[PDB]
């Protein structure tokens, strides 16, 4: 899996947000676009293994919990 963070100032890419759980095993990439002057909200786009591309609510509990896993394994992926 690949996490991409775009430190850009472009217009919003998402017109809706989904809060539906996406199991990590189905995720090929996650793209995070922090908000800025181009888009007034943080966007999180999940690229699923079946090629679906899903804008996700960045305040959804399941994505927050996932992001904590990704943060804590960003220097070592060893499960300790």
């Amino acid at each position: 899996m690949v996490l991409e963070v775009y430190y850009t100032s472009l217009r919003c890419r998402c017109v809706q947000e989904s809060s539906v759980f996406i199991p990590r095993r189905f995720i090929d990439r996650i793209q995070i676009l922090p908000r800025g002057n181009g888009c007034p909200r943080k966007e999180i786009i999940v690229w699923k293994k079946n090629k679906s591309i899903v804008c996700v609510d960045p305040q959804a509990e399941w994505i927050q919990r996932m992001m904590e896993v990704l943060r804590k394994r960003s220097s070592s992926t060893l499960p300790v």
